[PDB]
């Protein structure tokens, strides 16, 4: 957890993202609260 950016990729591709959905997260999460709101939903629709 360097940064909410890389660690988030890095997270949800290791989860396992349907396919490609975590990266396209990406470019649609900008800032660091989205990114962990956005993080969160992922990681919690697909628990």
């Amino acid at each position: 957890l360097k940064n909410a950016x890389e660690d988030a990729i890095a997270e949800l591709k290791k989860a396992g993202i349907t396919s490609d959905f975590y990266f396209n997260a990406x470019n649609k999460a900008k800032t660091v609260e989205e990114v962990n709101a956005l993080x969160n939903e992922i990681l919690k629709a697909h628990a």
